[PDB]
């Protein structure tokens, strides 16, 4: 996938609770700013559900492609009312797009 269809897939699909750009309202879900090799949760401006936070796995690529298929496998408490990118082009989109602003 391709940053610039990341941004329009990201604008779809998470603009509505997300705004990951630069300090951006953590209206739904938080700005997961700089995603690869963190720990679950982290949001002091806006406190996860701790189920999210709990997990403390490491988000990298995979896990992030893979918890954006099925976010209640990875965490069954995930405060995520949302279908699933079920595919995974979609997915590697928004990763490569998250590559380029929760990263660098």
């Amino acid at each position: 996938g391709d940053v610039e269809k990341g941004k329009k897939i990201f604008v779809q699909k998470c603009a509505q609770c997300h705004t990951v750009e630069k300090g951006g309202k953590h209206k739904t879900g938080p700005n997961l700013h700089g995603l690869f090799g963190r720990k679950t949760g982290q949001a002091p401006g806006f406190t996860y559900t701790d189920a999210n936070k709990n997990k403390g796995i490491t988000w990298k690529e995979e896990t992030l492609m893979e918890y954006l298929e099925n976010p209640k496998k990875y965490i069954p408490g995930t405060k995520m009312i949302f279908a699933g990118i079920k595919k995974k082009t979609e997915r590697e989109d928004l990763i490569a797009y998250l590559k380029k602003a929760t990263n660098e």
